[PDB]
């Protein structure tokens, strides 16, 4: 099969009774999603996009939304209800599918997924510099500052507006 769509605590619950997936296109910052996502799944289901082959899940993106125009270090594991940013929390790519285009095909969907939710305007997410031409080719720009910090690291917030004039 080949499905995608949203996920319940059950999936999240079944991600974390197994060994361990990689992280986006990059090492270092390998996947955590120690709780500081899980929640979402209860807050938020409707921000998260996964993807199943014959039920298996393959990949998944776990978001929130934000209610203003610049991140903080709270709204990294905060949902505003009636926010208008579908903040990206989480681009895990399951048993290793790496270099298969997976990522994208799944950040892809995400994004037209949350863009057709009237409220979600923009997708908005923090990440390491070696990642950023990386979300570019979906879209995104370099915001500016935002000194958000996991860990000691400095991360480059990245928008990504999802309301565009279609002509070409």
């Amino acid at each position: 099969a080949n499905e995608f769509r949203c996920l319940t605590p059950e999936d999240a619950a079944g991600v974390f009774e197994i060994e361990r997936e990689a992280f986006i296109s990059v090492s270092g910052n390998c996947p955590l999603n120690l709780d500081e996502v899980q929640h979402f799944l209860t807050l938020c289901p409707e921000l998260s996009l996964g993807w199943f082959v014959e039920g298996r899940l393959v990949a998944f993106i776990i978001g929130s939304l934000w209610d203003e125009e610049r991140l903080t270090q709270e709204s990294l594991a905060l949902h505003r209800p009636r926010g208008h940013s579908a903040h990206l929390h989480a681009l895990a790519v399951h048993r290793s599918f790496r270099q298969q285009g997976k990522g994208s095909v799944l950040l892809w969907r995400y994004l037209h997924h949350v863009g057709a939710q009237p409220a979600v305007r923009r997708a908005v997410l923090m990440c390491e510099d070696a990642l950023v031409p990386f979300y570019q080719r979906f879209g995104f720009h370099p915001a500016g500052p935002c000194a958000i910090v996991v860990g000691s690291l400095t991360f480059t917030e990245m928008h990504c507006s999802l309301r565009g004039h279609a002509a070409l």
